[PDB]
């Protein structure tokens, strides 16, 4: 509908309307849900909540069905006076029924096809159920893998998470301006503004605290990438932001948000997110809380009653503008508008049935493919992998028939659809003998067991990992190691004098040395999701050939932490000319160096790069132009990840070492040669100043360009002269 | 000397004669040093130093003794055109010759007057060795137990930081105006500005970053303190502050210490600090190294020479200003001035020889007292101690007879001096069979010593700890835990059936909780120096009875680190009543709280307190009174740290849960009681907000008095109505 009739729709509520408006429920709030209606009674009585406010609520989150969204959105729209539909919201994070590898593992694909696909099936079946906006893209930069969300992130770096968070809303969305045509695309949310990531001791919901410089160089920008890409929603984080809980976060959220980044959509609460301003000890009240709140601009309160209860009052007091609220239901109206939902409030599905489009052998493929793209292969001593076909395995631990492999913030998905590593080998593989172990545990019992199936074959597949629920939200651990059980496994298997390899399933990154030097070869599988057991099957057998990166550094030590590639230089670093001194950057009992570093992953292929001829010099707001030529000089097809860095050598603030400002996964047959050329603007050079300005400063520069963080050429060039 | 005459040496002093005043040097640079003339020819040409330069530097720094000193300054002042003298200073941190405990440990005696007494002795003896300024106090706040200086900081609370900072002005310097009259007090120099101990990861020498408000809310404070009470210098931080070395950081050195701190004296570079601000990659070299950190207001560079090479012509061209030359100039010269240097450059000793005032056994009486105020008894379980003097003890470990019990920073005091562990114990314990074992190691051998010890004694002092090379200056751990040979050694000792003391010797927070565990008494003793096995001794036996409280809290795990008292709620704090659930802050393999809590010592006395009746209300400006009556209910003498905590609840900033704002160590006879009184100024409701203005809001704060931050009574006070 025109934007007129919008606006009259604002002027014909009344202020207790307005104020529902800014409310969101679980579905079984609502008459006409179709399940969970035994919770209904007791619910809307602890909350407080009556017929005026679930008939005029603006919004649903969760709902389990497309017959729970339509058998609530057609009761709502028999009691609802002006006749505004319900939004209906939910958490698709990787995947709806078809579940795609986990985001950090996505980050390690260096894919942005690879995400923008896991995100257009999502959306695909997501509408196909009912729903109107996802959870969906989570932009938080991870330095802490003690923090269960980090799987949720595709890691470490500020570019790769702007590059990939940009391909998940594109997914997502397609063309902002046409969700009211395209019903099988839906809304994305942006979240958690901002930087939830740098939880304190990677204690979840824990203190926050950086400098705002710092806070604009490494942790806005992904936030910002996918705004300016066209994110309908942003979400408010948990944590404070200097000090002030982002929810109720005045300058964050008007001056930041709204502001800078020019956002002008709805700005939704994190669970609880408003009343929890109280908490933080920063609102005395629930009245506090709403009024806070409301002036940082939040529109939707998710799942607590602040605004319901408290608004009211505000507003007649004079505590608050009622233009606040206006505001505030505009921009609901505005998104509801946007989803067409004025034209139909079905999105679809009204006589429309697409349970045909959901877990679909074409979408099942398209996860499969994001699961071999992902998996990064860590170790591989003597040409372990790939295994022949013929290979006679065994396969011992616990990830050999668990079917905990589609990963946390799986809200949707079913174990029972998806594929476990034995079922995967037994597709591939004639001949395997399989022995399960418990995850904490490793009995007299297990050892005997596994002795005797490796005596029987030749070669082990040692599979280990967590359960999903060691991480995602509130899944902090202390000790970023699996059980001790798991390592003492594989010092056992080492033991029985066959080549192991070792696939490990996880949501964060571990402390996995113990493991690369008990076995011969290492593949990183993350968590995969639905087609978890033939990713494994073809990425072993050779099927497909890895070719993921590592986006999340990979300590040493759980102390170490936090590690990550694109750190400062400090005053007195390490160099290979003063090590063994005293007094330089190092600890007395571990390398500064992370296990494995950013951008690092093998590869059963071998490549060759070549940088063209750069320029020595470039003037102030030139771009850089980079020519690379790849040549797989290896038998066999794969795909390598060409990476490109920059260092500012000197200037006004301390610059990181290396910073990622392009890359591209190239795929070569064998002997096949490609040339790719990147342009890394004068917006690469640029950084955030003492004065919070952004700026380009005449220096020399350094580029690097290879294929990880550490296996690089480097060239120099120097900035100066007039501005282009 | 009057000041007139000060300003005419500034005018009469050549251009090359005020860069040299800006330069310190090592002792065996200087002709007439009576020690390591064998380095001087060397580095004189590596650092291209010649005899301009040094016949007119400004100061020697870590002279080795009183002819060291009188032969240099004697030497110099033939040479000196104008007769400017040498100023000499050192590093006394903890001690001079008789060492006293390390700075951490004199943190956990909550002792001020204790404190004042150990730099009152430290500055009798440096000065008896010619030693005009010491590089102490140092004030950084610590809140990881990795970063191995952490033993140079009293703790992880800015408010004891601050008072005991001041405590060690106070006896350095006394009253600070007559420097140049009483030779026995030496100038102080704070330490090190600003917020180095924030070291990332723990790292020596690693990134800084936090906001502006937090800096100021508890990295700035103890610095403040004791400029404000009359420290003469102050000294660069190795680190970037907000991304700029601080050396070269102007905001901070200009705007914040000599302009809001209102510092008018020597700003001292830490060592090659100028010249490490190209490693830091904000100079690009030594040009402008000395360009920026003149700029920044540095006075005076620590053993680099970008002043001494590059000045000249920074002058010459105009990039500089000789003015900011001549300020500096004219500080160094003030100093020198304040200390009487002008009137006597040999600064008491050139005809009196003041050997005798060095290790006095009044001197080793005061260094015995600290170390039994500072040791904290961690467990004491059925009253194991304290022992009496006919115990039988084997006396078992790597601590047994180790002479390493002077702890870090200790570049004067000597370990043939100090009294260790089997020494001490032998003056007071008839019979003691001793095992000594390794650091490192755990062999079958001596395992049949100790249990051979073991059976014939009675009860076992198992005696562990650290090295002190692994803590201090690059000393950082990755994991805070002794070496596994010794928690092997103490699951060993507990086999035997024995009961067991451990007295622990170390540097830093340690993972105990093994140690707590395996044994049935755990004292503390940090580094005690000097006196250490005395000190040992008198707490085991009861002649002195344990009462050191935590200064910094002891982790669960290296993965909880940071962990400390005055945290922040969160918006899903863990409370008694959420318990097990999933959504709330916590770990899922570990307790949120330390395994001991800041303000956490156990005593051989019980103790019982009372607060006098609160007002319910408080004037904003108002301070609050607040009476504590303290009464020892045992028949033991005994000490008592009372502390007093306020919390503000609500607030425009999330606040800590606890601060500590107040503490007395109070000592009681058997069946003793005293009231003590308490004065929390409005200073002490106050708080940084978010545009950086130190306010007080009116509101609820909750008032917390107790014997730790766990174990206390609360009071609620409502702050509001006028300012008074
Ligand atoms: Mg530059
Ligand atoms: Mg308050």
């Amino acid at each position: 509908m025109e934007q007129e009739k919008v606006q009259e729709l604002v002027s014909q509520m009344t202020l207790d309307e307005k104020i529902a408006q800014c409310l969101q429920l679980s579905p079984f709030l609502f008459k006409g849900t179709n399940k969970n209606a035994e919770l209904t009674g007791p619910l809307l009585q602890e909350m407080k909540l009556t017929d005026a406010h679930t008939e005029n609520a603006g919004s649903v989150l969760g709902s389990s069905s497309a017959l729970d969204m339509i058998g609530i959105q057609e009761a709502y729209l028999k009691t609802n006076r002006l006749g505004i539909p319900l939004v209906f919201m939910a958490d698709v994070i990787h995947g709806y029924k078809t579940v795609f590898p986990i985001p950090l593992a996505l980050g390690c694909s260096f894919d942005r096809e690879t995400v923008r696909v896991m995100a257009e099936v999502s959306a695909l079946e997501a509408t196909a159920d009912g729903h109107h906006v996802t959870f969906s893209p989570m932009l938080d930069l991870v330095r802490d893998p003690r923090w269960g969300r980090v799987m949720e992130s595709t890691g470490e770096d500020p570019f790769l998470n702007s590059e990939l968070g940009k391909a998940m809303v594109d997914g997502y969305q397609g063309d902002a301006s046409k969700l009211n045509e395209n019903l099988e695309q839906m809304a994305a949310c942006v979240k958690h503004f901002a930087a939830y990531g740098a939880a304190e001791a990677g204690l979840e919901y824990n203190t926050v605290n950086m400098s705002t410089r710092e806070l604009y160089q490494n942790y806005l920008p992904a936030y910002n990438a996918a705004i300016q890409a066209g994110a309908k929603l942003v979400m408010t984080a948990f944590n404070v932001v200097d000090g002030i809980p982002a929810t109720m976060n005045k300058w964050l959220n008007r001056d930041v948000l709204r502001g800078e980044m020019e956002f002008d959509g709805v700005l939704i609460s994190d669970w609880g997110a408003v009343a929890e301003v109280i908490n933080h000890g920063t609102a005395r009240n629930p009245k506090e809380a709403a009024q806070f709140s409301m002036e940082a601009g939040v529109d939707l309160e998710m799942m607590t009653t602040c605004y319901i209860h408290e608004l009211k009052g505000l507003i007649e007091e004079g505590k608050l503008s009622e233009n606040l609220l206006d505001e505030a239901v505009l921009r609901m109206l505005n998104l509801k508008n946007d989803l067409g939902l004025f034209e139909d409030p079905y999105r679809g599905l009204k006589n429309n049935d697409r349970t045909k489009d959901i877990l679909t052998d074409e979408s099942r493929g398209k996860a499969r493919a994001a699961g071999v793209e992902s998996a990064v292969l860590l170790e591989n001593k003597s040409r372990l992998l790939p295994l022949a076909k013929e290979a006679k395995i065994a396969l011992v631990g616990p990830l050999a028939t668990s079917p905990d492999i589609l990963g946390g913030w799986n809200v949707y998905g079913e174990e029972k659809d998806g594929i476990n590593v034995e079922t995967g080998l037994r597709e591939v593989f004639e001949t395997v003998e399989v022995v399960s172990t418990e995850y904490t545990e490793l009995s007299e019992e297990d050892k005997v067991a596994v002795k005797a199936a490796v005596q029987n074959m030749d070669v082990v597949v040692l599979a280990l990992g967590e359960k999903n629920e060691w991480g995602g939200e509130a899944g902090s651990l202390a000790t970023i190691r699996l059980p001790e059980a798991q390592y003492q496994l594989a010092k056992f298997v080492q033991t029985l004098g066959k080549p192991v390899v070792i696939t490990l399933f996880n949501g964060r990154p571990l402390e996995v040395k113990e493991l690369a030097e008990s076995s011969d070869a290492l593949l990183e599988l993350w968590f995969p999701g639905t087609e978890a057991g033939r990713v494994t099957a073809d990425l072993l057998s050779g099927a497909s050939n890895p070719s993921g990166k590592l986006s999340m550094s990979f300590p040493q030590t759980t102390g170490q932490i936090p590690v990550y590639y694109n750190h400062l230089r400090t005053g007195r670093p390490q160099t290979p000319e003063n090590k063994g001194e005293r007094y330089v950057s190092h600890y007395l009992d571990i390398p500064n160096e992370p296990f494995y570093p950013f951008g690092y992953g093998k590869s059963y292929s071998e490549f060759e790069l070549k940088t063209s001829s750069l320029p020595k010099e470039l003037n102030l707001g030139e771009s850089l132009h980079v020519e690379v030529t790849i040549k797989n000089i290896s038998d066999i097809a794969g795909k390598e990840v060409i990476q490109v860095y920059l260092q500012d050598v000197t200037a006004s603030i301390s610059r990181p070492v290396k910073e990622l400002k392009a890359f591209e996964k190239v795929a070569l047959q064998a002997g096949e040669e490609k040339t790719v050329t990147f342009e890394l603007t004068s917006e690469a050079f640029s950084f955030y100043n003492h004065q919070l300005e952004k700026v380009q400063e005449p220096g020399l520069h350094r580029v690097f360009v290879g294929t990880s963080s550490e296996d690089v050429d480097v060239f120099e060039v120097e900035v100066g002269g007039y501005v282009l």
